[PDB]
DNA sequence: CTGTAGAAGGTACCTGTAGAAGGTACCTGTA
DNA sequence: TACAGGTACCTTCTACAGGTACCTTCTACAG
């Protein structure tokens, strides 16, 4: 695959050299905007609401709404003060907690970790060192001038990096309106249901699963082509 | 807590009315382009590159891209009858393990309907027995995508999950080794110290810095 | 200065991303043979002391010399399997042993010791603790093909990896001939030697020493270019 | 131990004589170039670039290559005149200062120092004076020909003279690219890296590390043998 | 309040490429 | 043992441009 990102997942005296990989890739269809009569692309053009005229990239700022129709308005200085920029790429470790402990509602992106130049030993090492004791890695994250929480797991041969949302954007599971609290199921509804569920059971095959909507867009694309 | 979508998860004979409900907000700080002069909020304005002139919403079509430069026009008319082909239909039932976390795309919460309780408890309990997660079929909003229903805590968590062939494989990775040359006493060390940097999840601890930051930096410039 | 080695301290899942570079330089006068008439530069033929012709590099193989004027001949691929060849450029760290147990006479070569890509924190790290601790870490490691032991120890703000002869390599202080046992030692004596070298005791000056023969030979070459 | 040096550490009145001994060997596995065809050892013989003719050693004179190409020659009067001959072997005390003074990266060559005839009181004197005082005694000395900067220390019962590289000849710790300072180290990331330094701590056994090449090519050269 | 898409700027990492010299490593000779 | 001289080399940096995948941001439409 295609490397985005060459760093070290770094935890005090361990520093394991490693490459980032996309874990997923975007195969939905895109659709160009064209004008009706000219088939030609449409381009987007900044113009102000109040001046009625088009502004350069110059004479753009960027605002803080604070309330409805108010704006604090940033400096560029202020956003690059605000940014805590680091000259070292690492995926520094801040925390290791059971896997259990974080679910998979928090994982917002995934992405395959490999290892880098004169790492692969202790990459190894971190990879069966982490399915043995079964927890995995929080740490703190930047790609490319952002900053996110992560979560580093081993999944098959592989450790996987999944940056997550921030435990105060991810919300309660006891919150939710009318959801059951009272273990009073029947042992006769739910062994029938057991069973049509054992019935509806089936293996995974990842290629009975296809985007229908896709290939028929496709098809019509190639229709239209050849016609 | 705010209801998105209504519906019920089908298969067969089996329907259960269910309300859907966001797992996770976006709080990301945004921010409003602002023209210099006035302080007035921009807006984008779509004009052809061919020809510079002002389009209605009405003056343009959708065309997808086959080559360089050359497009095909989808007619409204094509695009409706290709997005033809509320309820989520389930397909069949596999492992919880048979899914790995990096198909997950999106969470959703899962309340039970008007009069849907009895059989919402009876499957969140059918599927935390089985260890199964069910997949299906459903639609948000005029986009079918692919989704898993399984247990979390004593509420049923919807994952709409990505396509299996948008999904990469782990086997290809460049430079991953085999599981077949680590040391015991390396490895007993490793152990140790992940053992000892190992601590209970606390989510107070960990916040977003940056926006913490942006929202002291504008309230002092406020009061400034 | 120059980087000579790129590559990492390795011990388990401890990485650190390090440089080398030489501590010393040679800088004595070389000079180079010339024929007399002439006045150009050598040329070292190989010609063969029983055919007595001269041998393309092709037509000549290495022999180890077991008993005097007997030779087993090496061939490439022998040398080849005996040089083991490591993917992973590493100094890997088996031991770490106290300061005072290696003795300065089993250092061969110096070498300055920086941090590398994303491995400044763990160098520092490493650093103090081989600072605090008073430890030297006993390591193999292979520059070009030739592999050999060396230890990491702390001088001043840096880390110094000295190459080390192997023990089998180094005499024994207690076997050299003659050196007297702890006898005694007259007081009175001990003190008239110990306000001798006190007279003579002064700060280290590194610009009081330098090369006279190498000045003295770079002005007769000047005094010789210029008439 | 074979004795391969003989002469007197000297210092104004102060004057001891003394017996030096190799403190290393070299043990590294030699090969002798052979002929392929008929298995012969293979001789050098100088032959100019130009003329291309075999030279004698009384054809052949030094230079100095001031500029690449050209070569300044310097003939054997000029030479002798430049050398600095000495009727006496001496070992010639400048002055002492702190072993800490002198780090081991100037180090170059270890030797024994014995006593000589008639000379153990005061060996064993200037052993004492430079255990207790903690110093070391900069010298000039001449092996065979060549002047060279020393350095006279205690090591166990005996006395170590080192030859050591020029003050210029050794480069500069500050000037080692990317070495931070010791300003900002974690306590508790110091700590861990203690703790795990301490736990691949290990007392010294010379006997553990042994020249596995050597080892190697001696076996195969026994099996070539024996077959 | 949430889902959905489109346009736009940017740059990191890989790919394709080459020259120089500084320090490695080895071999002989030679008294 | 000392001591030097010649020889093959190759690694790291210097000097180098093109291209794509992925990041990241911003606005707008729907109900």
């Amino acid at each position: 695959m295609h490397t985005m990102w060459k760093g070290s997942i770094s935890f005090g005296l361990v520093n394991i050299p490693i490459k980032l990989y996309a874990a997923t890739e975007d195969k939905d269809i895109k659709l160009r905007s064209l004008h009706k009569e000219d088939h030609a692309p449409i381009k987007y053009e900044k113009v102000c609401t109040n001046c009625e005229k088009t502004l350069s990239p110059d004479e753009i700022v960027k605002g803080y709404e604070y309330v409805k129709g108010k704006y604090v308005v940033l400096t560029d200085e202020d956003l690059k003060s605000l940014k805590q920029e680091h000259e070292e790429k690492a995926v520094e470790i801040v925390d290791f907690v059971q896997l259990q402990e974080i679910d998979p509602i928090y994982f917002n992106r995934s992405y395959f970790v490999g290892p880098g130049d004169n790492g692969t030993k202790a990459y190894t090492l971190l990879r069966e060192a982490l399915r043995s004791t079964g927890k995995i890695g929080i740490a703190n994250m930047t790609i490319r001038s952002k900053q996110q929480l992560a979560i580093l797991r081993v999944y098959e041969n592989c450790i996987v990096m999944e940056s997550i949302h921030y435990p105060d954007e991810v919300r309660s599971a006891a919150q939710v309106p009318g959801v059951p609290d009272q273990s009073n199921v029947n042992d006769k509804e739910l062994q029938t249901a057991i069973t049509l569920i054992d019935e509806l059971t089936a293996k995974f095959e990842p290629e009975k699963y296809e985007d229908t909507y896709r290939q028929a867009l496709l098809q019509r694309v190639n229709d239209k082509l050849e016609n």
